[PDB]
């Protein structure tokens, strides 16, 4: 146990920005590190393209064009040869096809400025406002238990190996999560009530692309690629497969590069999804035959070769890592209320032992903090969430620290909040038919789109929090139609309500507002010394942890301990501050990888919960389900992923409010557009010709009360995220609608609004906060 | 068919005949979250318990009122025009089809009073959209 | 009628199936989705008797499920409905081969019994 | 000529008044419910003891869509 | 962006006869999701049909 890779499951998100470090992003390696950073730039900016061009123009280059300099006046247009020496000296071939780099200057007529101006227009056309790629760094750590990053002495070398696959077009339809019927004692992620009382039965599912028959021909439906880089050369290596595999389209599944320090950087693909024929439209949220996308996932291994002749293979499952690519994160600073890291944390717990869990205030604070910040991506949490409004009331009197009071005098205050949260036992707010017993919710239901003109049964119980759909959505009247924080998080919240929690005094002293205490907790993360475990947590804390229909990035197999070969609590974040803890976890891996005999396994014409049941026994012919081969983590997800994203928005009920939202922290549903930001960010005293969209004369002529009221009216205008690009609703008599959204998202995903923290320098008495989160696209800019 | 006509630019949203067939309305649900003053003698005030409403500063209380006042709802969403339910299609054409029965359920706008706007910026007479979906 | 190989070699797996009209919840309310009727006829009178139910069952629609008459020889004759199918809303279209919410039809099936009574008692 | 047989349907003798008139298996029906109904003593055996409506409830609704 | 459209090909033989071939039958829209659902008028589509002007110059041995 000498060397280990971290994180154990890296994440990289597609984007159409380039796979170069200055113009890309990095998956968090420290939780909460950039929550309030108002300088973030998640879309490629004009300034970054300029600065990329300036760096590419450092002499040698100016002097040497001061020699084409002379040969053009010994001539008094360019010619091909000197065109091809101007590029490749600039080395922009890797960013834009050489062809239009060449025609770039072919059309031309300070000579250096007609070069830059012409090329920056080509770069701008390709990349301006592009969705930057979010890339994963992987690190070799020395062990015994990670102590520090491998440091390469001169003579040493680390070689990385990556093998990835996409099996979505090979795999089964996604009807709902198969574990909803799987027999269990209960985990911290999923209560045994769901299966025991048949609250959301697992559905059978047929094969995608069912016209391709025989295992041998179905292998064509799997895209795969592999690559290697080492610390001796930093050249980037593409991971390109074919679809269908050996027509034929090239599929860039990702890009890898290693620096001279031995760190691996992994980029995901460009977000390109396509059908084999133009007329095959992706009209289903999940299962569209004839389609491929560039999502992928697979096996990360390494070999450490010392100057001493000693070689260390990092290849076994306890030491190696995994990588998965996913849709973009359109609000990276907005955390899902329950994350994939929370799924790992709860998968090792037994439901009936949750009464042995001990709770710190920092264990419940994440729920309240995330729910509060959902206001930037979801209307119901801005104007229809009585917990968020109460947090606001506490902040207004510097009274948030009372939530940290574990004594009886604060008990009613704590219970009042806890009592609004949905219980993941799924046994409240129900009436039992036939006490053959069905559990029928007596709160608000989410109807099927297949309507019956018979008056609904009036709800008698209030809708609990949060207001999001969940795994049981397909079943009107199931309590599992709606999302609950999972058993172990609900148990923390319960212990908090009861008073059975601990908190330190230094915490109470930074808890006058939620923001103040969030900054404190963020500092605790940044000063934690276990960078390996923090980095493993940071890779998963941005991902969704329910509901799974199928979800955004990953889905339900992740919430079972069976998928991990190791999953151990290690320590608190701080000695005295748990903050949900740090764990050491690793996925189960097939050590043959792409050459595994189980690479092309399936269950015949359908998969069913019976197959999952059989897979529990590690001796069975079905246990391969849990021993991942490249492509196994993402094959469950929707194909192409853009159809899932377009159907990951609101689910309207007959009652107008609150509007349920699926996965709004990563796929926002209601956002604050750039256009509104430009109408509230200035104070009346700004000395510009336009002030918050008004002439100087009008803005300053109005009373100060009226000026501030107009600021807050603008701040309050939230736009449907689906309207931030043309998804089929633009134009006279445009049809609009659900299905056009899915169809158009294939090309428009890269134009949807991206939410970014921005400053409000002088909010005065307007009530607008100093940090706002603003949605940037091209339609919503003004 | 007499509603918004969307352009590639998000704003302003063009609307056909909104004075008689409204496009963006102020629902009763929001009226019930800004009509009361902080001193109202009611166990619930603007959708909050008495205790929460009267615990907050007066500034933030008034801010909350204007934020509710500022939430305008698509008039086409004040009744089920084919967008309600899991995977519902919605869209222009289902609107046309469903309006034949749902026209009588769309929101009707009516003047209503605000007794004590205070410093909130809400006028003493507001125009409020009543429908059944529209309630709370 | 059916070989063992179909199930044993998983040649055409059975799929799970969800409820029709799934927005009608609780057993008690779903009873309204069922159309029923009954009637009696005897060999002493050949007047025909309709079998007429309601959908939804207690605007409601009358559903003629069939008609019965008996002749003086004691032969029962049973007539099916008129072939009338309808939705509760005209906009609800039956676009699926088998499962269309909001629709009812006049097909039916049920139990046929009789009593014989002879002169001697 | 393939023979003549005396056959009879299994019948619930209470007909419309049967306590089983409005029985189902919850949110879904699956082959496991059919397996459990094989045993005439079991709770799911009602599936084969016909009450009125039981023979045609499986068919397409409305029948004209299935014919088409 | 921008597609090559082969509208035809031409060749002349030793005796002065011109042969004209039409295109390959390639029709396409500028975006895969634009479908040609009208019998005549579909925006965003091109095809490789064409028509035009056929001229010649005869040049004899005597100039
Ligand atoms: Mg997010």
């Amino acid at each position: 146990c000498q060397y280990k890779i971290y994180p154990p499951l890296g994440i990289a998100r597609v984007g159409n920005g380039p796979a170069i470090k200055p113009l890309s992003l990095s998956t968090p390696e420290v939780p909460w590190a950039h929550l309030y950073d108002t300088n973030v730039q998640y879309l490629v900016t004009q300034q970054e393209l300029e600065q990329l061009l300036e760096e590419a123009f450092g002499g040698n280059v100016i002097n040497e064009i001061s020699q084409i300099k002379t040969k053009l006046d010994e001539r008094k247009k360019f010619k091909q040869e000197e065109i091809e020496t101007i590029t490749g000296l600039l080395g922009l071939s890797h960013l834009v096809p050489q062809q239009q780099l060449s025609r770039s200057l072919d059309n031309l007529e300070d000579i250096v400025q007609q070069i830059k101006g012409a090329l920056l227009k080509v770069l701008s056309d390709h990349y301006l406002h592009a969705v930057k790629k979010q890339a994963q760094n992987f690190y070799i750590y020395k062990c015994d238990n990670p102590v520090e990053k491998l440091k390469l002495t001169d003579g040493d070398k680390v070689t990385w190996r990556v093998e990835v696959a996409n099996k979505k077009s090979f795999w089964y339809d996604y009807n709902n999560a198969l574990d909803l019927s799987l027999h269990t004692q209960g985990s911290g992620n999923l209560s045994k009530n769901v299966s025991k009382h048949r609250l959301a039965p697992a559905m059978t599912a047929k094969r995608r692309n069912p016209n391709v028959i025989t295992n041998s021909l179905r292998k064509q439906l799997v895209i795969s690629s592999q690559g290697s880089v080492s610390s001796d050369n930093n050249t980037q290596v593409p991971l390109r497969g074919k679809f269908p595999a050996n027509e034929r389209h090239n599929v860039l599944q990702g890009s890898i590069e290693c620096d001279n320090e031995g760190v691996l950087r992994f980029y995901a693909g460009n977000g390109i999804s396509q059908a084999l024929s133009p007329s095959s439209l992706n009209t289903d949220f999940a299962d569209n035959s004839n389609w491929f996308d560039d999502i992928c996932d697979g096996r990360v291994t390494a070999v450490v070769e010392l100057k001493n002749g000693d070689t260390f293979e990092i290849q076994d499952e306890q030491s190696s890592a995994w990588v998965a690519t996913t849709p973009p994160d359109y609000a990276p600073q907005i955390e899902p209320i329950v994350t994939m890291y929370d799924m790992v944390s709860g998968a090792a717990l037994k439901e009936q032992d949750l009464d042995n869990l001990t709770t710190q205030f920092s264990d419940v604070f994440p729920i309240l903090y995330r729910l509060y910040r959902m206001q930037w991506v979801n209307q119901a949490d801005f104007t229809d969430n009585a917990v968020n409004t109460q947090i606001r009331e506490l902040n207004s009197e510097l009274g948030f620290a009372q939530l940290l009071d574990n004594s009886a005098s604060a008990k009613s205050l704590r219970e009042g909040i806890f009592n609004q949260f949905r219980n993941p036992l799924f046994d409240q707010d129900i009436d039992v038919d036939d006490p053959s017993n069905e559990w029928v919710s007596n709160s608000r239901i989410i109807p099927s789109k297949d309507e019956t003109n018979i008056a609904a049964k009036p709800a008698t119980s209030s809708l609990k929090l949060p207001f999001y759909p969940n795994d049981g959505i397909d079943y009107p009247g199931s309590p599992v139609q709606w999302f609950a924080i999972p058993p172990f998080m609900y148990q923390h919240l319960q212990n908090w309500a009861a008073g059975d929690f601990s908190v330190t005094q230094v915490e109470k002293e930074s808890a006058n507002t939620i923001e103040e205490l969030g900054l404190f907790y963020s500092e605790q993360f940044k000063n934690s010394p276990n960078s390996a475990l923090l980095c493993a947590r940071g890779a998963l804390d941005a991902l969704y942890g329910g509901g799974f229909c199928p979800g955004v990035e990953l889905t339900w197999p992740m919430r079972h301990n069976l998928i991990y070969s190791q999953n151990d609590y290690v320590s608190s974040v701080t000695p005295e501050i748990n903050l949900l803890g740090l764990r050491e976890f690793r996925l189960k891996q097939d050590l043959q990888g792409l050459n595994s005999p189980n690479m092309y396994q399936d269950f015949g014409h359908v998969i069913a919960v019976d197959n999952v049941t059989a897979s529990i026994d590690p001796n069975s012919d079905a246990a391969w389900l849990w021993r991942s081969t490249p492509g196994d983590l993402t094959k469950w997800m929707g194909i192409p992923w853009q159809s899932d994203a377009a159907s990951c928005q609101a689910v309207y009920t007959p009652e107008d409010f609150p509007i349920p939202s699926w996965w709004a922290a990563n796929l926002p549903v209601h956002v604050l557009p750039l256009a509104r930001y430009n109408k509230f960010k200035d104070s009346q005293s700004a000395d510009l010709p336009e002030i918050n969209g008004m002439t100087h004369s009008i803005a300053q002529g109005m009373s100060e009360e009226t000026f501030e009221h107009l600021r807050l009216e603008q701040f309050s205008q939230r736009l449907d995220w689906l309207h931030t690009a043309d998804l089929g609703f633009v134009g006279y008599h445009a049809e609009g609608g659900y299905t056009n959204g899915l169809i158009q998202m294939v090309s428009q995903w890269k134009n949807m609004a991206m939410v970014m923290a921005r400053p409000v320098e002088n909010p005065g008495s307007s009530g607008i906060p100093n940090v706002v989160y603003v949605a940037y696209s091209q339609a919503d800019k003004d």
